[PDB]
């Protein structure tokens, strides 16, 4: 009885807290199998990917630079992911590798989670890359009232997403809104005494969600805290897009249930 | 953390109790890893083992139809497998993949365990094909006092002869690398109780079952009889201590040795 391979694919990985979680995963849902980063120089994407084909891979995610050009090699992609415009999630099967894009799917979990409306509120978001792609794609599917997306450079980014209001962090400090969305390294290793706007900025909306969790208040969200706005890190958005991740590989279903409690668990994991 | 990955590549595979003996040793000697049957097509060889260098693979035991083939892929390769001919067992560095011949090891392994004298004995491999190959580089590197070698075909380094001319001959070990006697040749033995008498050890590479119709006759004519079993435990230790770098003590090949023995009976 093989072990069943499942991983993530990037160009070169860190430590990941991921990992831990598929692991726990696969106990609580009684799956035999093992979770690996497996690195992948950019010249070999499409031979190694051929490989896990012909030795059964479980599934893969699928992360920087290769989530757009590990599109050239599905058969099929998700309508969600096409929108998107990217790929981190592959599911291997008869035919060949198909898509999806489980980003999308763990954001709206970490929102419900902490109930953080979205219809018809005022959205900001930060950055233009890491996970802006499938979160501008959910605040849309959801109808915020407008969607900002803030860059340090307005016009190549406004050329990338031409239907969004594009705007300078300078502009940002005139507008008030409802909820504000850091989607850029800042405030994360190596740059975590950082954060990328101001409190007074933080200070006009009334939900502040980081996508990073770890730490798990960065000054982001301390300035949040500070000002008495509702805030969220992203250790849900996390565990979600594993539990979603292995949905699909392995066709089952995972309850809300295990979802929490490996967020309890890791949450501690990573305050210690 | 990565759990190493290890495991068997050939083209068609059935289940195998190697895969069950190297989990054995994983958690008898405390190693984190995982052995999986790895199916490659022909086409597929160079890709394949290409991209388990690049995933940093923890080792690959080869088998048919590429213990020949893979050594084109190989920097290095041990004196021993390319006087055999053959790799079974590939080490993977930062230089790249390295070639070893662990049947070898293993039959060896398997002899001296159970007292079979090779030096200056009469040695008749049945089969010329299976790990006939690492057999006869060992009996050779032994110093048997002969070496022949029996075929269905004659026609098709050591003398090679007819089971009709086997059936003339006195010997000291007779050894069957042939498929006769293990599913689905179950009922059968490459030779008669009649030969298998003129010997005085049996050695049957087969170990499933654990007593084939060969190693029976050998029983029952007093003649010392050894399955392949030992041998196929030992080169999976061989293997590991050579992906790891490491030594692993006989008494924990003798522990997976009886386990395996008892499953095997079960079945």
């Amino acid at each position: 009885l093989n072990t069943s391979i499942y991983g993530l694919i990037g160009e070169k990985l860190g430590h990941s807290h991921s990992s831990y979680i598929h692991k726990l995963i696969f106990e609580k849902v009684g799956i035999k199998g093992i979770y690996n980063l497996f690195e992948v120089p950019k010249e070999k994407l499409k031979e190694s990917v051929d490989t896990f084909k012909i030795i059964k891979c479980g599934g893969l995610n699928v992360t920087i630079p290769y989530k757009v050009e590990v599109m050239k090699e599905l058969y099929e992609i998700s309508e969600k992911a096409r929108k998107i415009g990217a790929v981190n999630t592959l599911k291997f099967s008869r035919e060949g590798i198909s898509g999806f894009n489980t980003d999308y799917i763990g954001f709206g979990k970490m929102l419900s989670k902490f109930r953080v409306e979205i219809k018809n509120n005022i959205c900001v978001v930060l950055g233009s890359g890491g996970a802006a792609r499938a979160v501008l794609q959910y605040l849309k599917d959801n109808f915020a009232k407008d969607i900002y997306v803030v860059t340090r450079n307005p016009e190549k980014t406004s050329e990338i997403y031409g239907e969004f209001k594009v705007i300078s962090y300078d502009e940002l400090s005139n507008l008030k809104g409802d909820v504000i969305i850091n989607c850029t390294p800042k405030g994360m290793y190596p740059k975590e005494g950082e954060s990328p706007v101001d409190k007074e900025v933080v200070a006009k909306f009334s939900s502040a969600v980081d996508l990073i969790y770890n730490p798990v208040e960065t000054l982001f969200l301390k300035y949040a805290r500070e000002s008495g706005v509702k805030a969220v890190n992203g250790l849900y958005m996390l565990v979600s897009q594993a539990a979603a991740s292995e949905e699909i590989w392995n066709d089952i279903s995972i309850d809300e249930i295990i979802v929490d409690e490996i967020f309890e668990v890791l949450e501690e994991k990573i305050k210690s």
